[PDB]
């Protein structure tokens, strides 16, 4: 059983990675690699 999670919207076989503070919208690694969220701002490790 595994019908829970906060993966990407377009990427079903890819779980999120962090939160883009610039655009203010959660994203994944595939977005930071395929998309344009590579030079954007994020937050690693919940303070
Ligand atoms: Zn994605
Ligand atoms: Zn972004």
């Amino acid at each position: 059983s595994h019908i829970r999670g906060l993966m990407c919207l377009e990427h079903e076989d890819e779980k999120v990675n962090m939160y883009c503070v610039t655009d203010d919208q959660l994203i994944c690694a595939l977005c930071k690699l395929v998309g344009r969220h590579r030079d954007h701002q994020v937050a690693a490790l919940s303070e």
